[PDB]
């Protein structure tokens, strides 16, 4: 069993040995992003690395501020600065958001736990790994998210308006995080998202994702994992969504499509 | 009774003594912008000033051109120029729009009235103030608006597609302007919006907002003013929409929300 | 009968003597663009030339690469370069797209025909002209299109979701191209769009637009041409959509509109 560390948590070998919330979503998707098994297998092999995104980089900048690892973050990610030397605007806003969080005592209490805590477990067939933004032992699991909007609802076909937690599958993250802590600690802890937005005056909220929602999502994880396990173990060929950048990079045409192909399925 | 002037019309003390069309909307809102009583009270106190907007600044640039006060506008608003010295593109387009207006005789006739005329009155409980772009005594009240689109319709829930006049509450502006002139002049004058757009060839129109629409909106003003008057006089605590920048700047968290809070109301 | 050439195909006199797929759409429109007869007549007269668009210029850059006329394209279109000398980003992406196409053998086979082939014919009242990106004699007519998306469907009122081919009237282009080749060759050839997208990994597809769709569109052309012919021959005054830049440039106001005018037709 591989001993995971801060340096190696995201490693290729860390990801082969341990399913992760992020791993699962590659295969299973969320309301906001189609599943794609191929994409998930190409990431594992190391034959596809994503172009790093402004949104993710903002969010890691802020994680790094709270962990006290900002100097090294900046060193490892020179693309956050202009050629002239100054932080690009999205990051000057990141500091605006941090200051906004810091002047709220209540919000700062949820951020007061152990920082980037790695834990391990067994679920539905595989070993898993988690890494929690702010963990307060015996009281709460907190995840910081920096997003465009907390209050915006999004339309889902045949379901209707959905809040951001269920839409982006943060119900999945909470469920797994909770359960893995439970296998290490015995304690079943509540899950809170500490949200801040990139609006011009940031919106701040602590959002409790209740155990009824965590339970329904841990169930869905259970239903999908067997198919996932089959694909990761070379036991079946992964499907391609044919709608992601990985799919498009790897396509090799052999036949014409027609209009039927564009309108298939309504 | 305070004697209003061009220099002091928008002053803090001018706004405490006089309700205005803009004042009313802060409290009462339009189809395009939620009401927020708090925002309205923080603007009055002087504890919240809005970040000046490109759209508003374009529009004031054009007002200032027609009043012959452009030199001083430019002096008071240095942020309309690049650091290198040139007018930012939105303002180089503003001059494009002005030239487009100027080559239309018909449009120029509606713009030929007295410029930025201040009048005063009494309505539904308070003193009010108005300031009209182009006033032709005994014939018409004209308001210049520079917008994205004249012809675009916008969907309103349980109402359907709405034209820009009703959607942005310019029916309110017209109604009040008309009535206050009527209390000074005796004459009930028609209200026209002289619209130009920021499309790449600007769309130009003179739009008559008829007295049936003005009447229905002056009615709505009447229904809402008592609640407004209560709030401005410290007789009740103002509600917060919790969806504007003022609300967000001023929020002090004390409790967690949940998904119920995000989906409340459909 | 005017002998058309590469140099003169798009000339004012080439367009008076020959209807073209592009000519037809000016008058008849597509699901994606309102018809406007006036616009069509002002383009013919030479009293309206369109501001050249980034999208069209990208697409011509790529045509020019395959024809071996890129040096001269660049000379004739200096606005594709920054003042500092480098290709603007949209064109650095155009080369990315070209390289992506070139590494696909199947796609390159459809691109292997004669390049920018001009043909002429008679249909429904007028002489017509066509110019085909890649023509393989006795096998296929191929048109290269560089677009935002191949898979995106667009909503059309009282019709519903429509694929890009029918939405933008490429069914019209295919139908006419096919028929004119048939009047020169005797051979009825299949029509393929060789599509590539501007997504960050370009989507590539060969799309066969089948003869049932070409037939329904050649029919619509037939129904609309008499009205078109009347307008081009000065036999009736062209209507103005009043929603395009040409219409707006040419408007001369004489009367006020009202809200009825904005909401006419639902
Ligand atoms: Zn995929
Ligand atoms: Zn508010
Ligand atoms: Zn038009």
């Amino acid at each position: 069993g591989m001993q995971l560390t801060s340096e190696n948590y995201y490693s290729q070998e860390a990801n082969k040995e341990y399913m992760s919330v992020s791993g699962y979503k590659d295969f299973a998707g969320t309301y906001g992003k189609m599943p794609c098994e191929f994409y998930g297998m190409e990431k594992l092999n190391g034959r596809w690395e994503d172009e790093k995104s402004t949104a993710l980089l903002v969010g890691s900048y802020v994680d790094s501020y709270f962990e006290g690892s900002l100097d090294q973050f900046k060193k490892d990610n020179p693309e956050i600065f202009t050629q002239k030397g100054e932080l690009k605007a999205n990051f000057k806003q990141a500091e605006e958001i941090i200051a906004r969080i810091e002047r709220d005592e209540y919000f700062m209490k949820y951020m007061s736990g152990q920082k980037q805590v790695i834990m391990t477990g067994e679920l539905f067939g595989a070993k898993w790994k988690i890494k929690m933004d702010s963990y307060i032992p015996g009281v709460a699991i907190v995840d910081l998210k920096v997003m465009a909007s907390i209050t915006d609802l999004k339309w889902v076909k045949d379901i209707g308006y959905l809040d951001f937690v269920r839409y982006w599958g943060y119900d999945i993250q909470g469920a797994v995080y909770q359960e893995i802590v439970r296998q290490n600690t015995g304690e079943k802890l509540p899950f809170f998202i500490a949200g801040a937005t990139k609006q011009t005056e940031p919106d701040i909220r602590i959002i409790h994702v209740t155990d009824n929602y965590l339970q329904e999502a841990l169930h869905m994880v259970e239903m999908n994992m067997p198919r996932i396990l089959r694909v990761k173990n070379g036991e079946v060929e992964p499907d391609r969504c044919e709608l992601c950048d990985c799919c498009r990079h790897n396509r090799v045409l052999k036949k014409p499509i027609s209009i039927m192909d564009l309108t298939a399925g309504i």
